[PDB]
């Protein structure tokens, strides 16, 4: 029935009742470091989360989400690629059953354990709705997690999962701070592209940046500890919520360094 990540239900399935999934300008896609091209005239990436507002955590089903106020140019993604000013709506992560998957990007056919994603809409179509119908309506700011050592700034996130462990619970998730997530490093690779879940859209400039985080082993445990189910349903882990590398097609990957 509804769609998902399992076997009758998962990324293979999708195109059924997401046709767009065999689309143009799907996502993710492998980054084949050696093709992408480096384009000096991409400009630096501006990163402005001083002043972001997060509201709430949800585990929606598919996986667990911090969102944030939209209502204002509060916490935004400017420069890289894009043309005016994206608003940071909410975050989320994919992430695997065992440490050599979950990424939904790959470099070069390498997975990482998970990926962050950080998703941002074009103001200029007034609301994040609008923006899903439009080729250039959505910016999201992915980054992969290895593990190894802690991410400080990610305990806050993961201390709280245990409240939000089935589909369709949220707790208040007030005064984080995103920029504890940010490696150093902004460099990036960028390609249009898709939302990774149903319904698919190809509305996404997608900004990959180059350098992991690493969090620890104790830390993705807990992703893993979430649930698919609602309460009082079969358990089912919330682990492998990830979708596939999908044809590139007629696109290239543009970086912005050498
Ligand atoms: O996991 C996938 N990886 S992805 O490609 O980065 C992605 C993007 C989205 N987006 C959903 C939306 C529309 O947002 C809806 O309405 C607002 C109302 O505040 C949101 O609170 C709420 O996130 C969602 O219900 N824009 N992007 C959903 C899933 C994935
Ligand atoms: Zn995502």
């Amino acid at each position: 029935h509804h769609w998902g990540y399992g076997k009758h239900n998962g990324p293979e399935h999708w195109h059924k009742d997401f046709p767009i999934a065999k689309g143009e300008r799907q996502s993710p896609v492998d980054i084949d470091t050696h093709t992408a091209k480096y384009d000096p005239s991409l400009k630096p990436l501006s990163v402005s989360y001083d002043q972001a507002t997060s509201l709430r955590i949800l585990n929606n089903g598919h996986s667990f989400q911090v969102t944030f106020d939209d209502s204002q140019d509060k916490a935004v993604l400017k420069g890289g690629p894009l043309d005016g000013t994206y608003r940071l709506l909410q975050f989320h992560f994919h992430w695997g059953s065992l440490d050599g998957q979950g990424s939904e990007h790959t470099v070069d056919k390498k997975k990482y354990a998970a990926e962050l994603h950080l998703v941002h809409w074009n103001t200029k179509y007034g609301d994040v709705g609008k923006a899903v119908q439009q080729p250039d309506g959505l910016a999201v700011l992915g980054i992969f997690l290895k593990v190894g050592s802690a991410k400080p700034g990610l305990q806050k996130v993961v201390d709280v999962l245990d409240s939000i462990k089935t589909e369709g619970k949220s707790a208040d998730f007030t005064n984080f701070d995103p920029r504890g997530l940010l490696p150093e490093s902004l460099d990036y690779w960028t390609y249009p592209g898709s939302l990774t879940t149903p319904p698919l859209a190809e509305c996404v400039t997608w900004i990959v940046l180059k350098e992991p985080i690493s969090v620890s082993s104790e830390q993705v445990l807990k992703f893993r500890k979430l649930n698919f189910n609602g309460e009082g349903e079969p358990e089912e882990l919330m682990v492998d919520n990830w979708r596939p590398a999908q044809p590139l097609k007629n696109r290239q990957i543009k970086a912005s360094f050498k």
